[PDB]
């Protein structure tokens, strides 16, 4: 829709895009992400990640140590552009973010930091 898009991370660890066309005359971007299926969040937990694609593996490794307290998120992380919550099934949570802080020539890439899920929970999102 116009600067904004709705996604589902479901019980089989799948986004329902892997691509993100964000409008340039958009001022900001808004992401509301749900979770379609029944499982808990300590199980089958998704959140909405945004990084250059350079940055991408060190924001999941960190994600990772930082634990599920931390919804799987270096806290502060000067990498992620903008983010959800960490999400179990039945739960909402939305992002908006200034398109200002993306830029053209740049690769970013848009993926979920809960343990292993990044292998199959992640897309591109791209400024045109
Ligand atoms: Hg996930
Ligand atoms: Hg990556």
């Amino acid at each position: 829709a116009e600067c904004s898009v709705d996604i589902q991370g479901n019980d089989q660890m799948q986004f329902n895009t892997n691509a993100i066309t964000v409008d340039k005359s958009c001022k900001q971007f808004t992401v509301n992400l749900s979770h379609p299926g029944n499982l808990p969040k300590n199980v089958m937990g998704h959140n909405w990640v945004l990084s250059t694609a350079a940055d991408m593996q060190g924001v999941v490794t960190d994600g990772m140590a930082s634990g599920l307290d931390k919804d799987y998120l270096k806290p502060d992380d000067s990498r992620v552009i903008a983010h959800t919550k960490l999400i179990g099934s039945g739960e909402k949570d939305s992002v908006t973010f200034d398109v200002s802080k993306l830029k053209e020539g740049e690769q970013y890439m848009f993926f979920c930091t809960f343990p292993g899920h990044s292998a199959l929970m992640k897309g591109t999102l791209t400024l045109k």
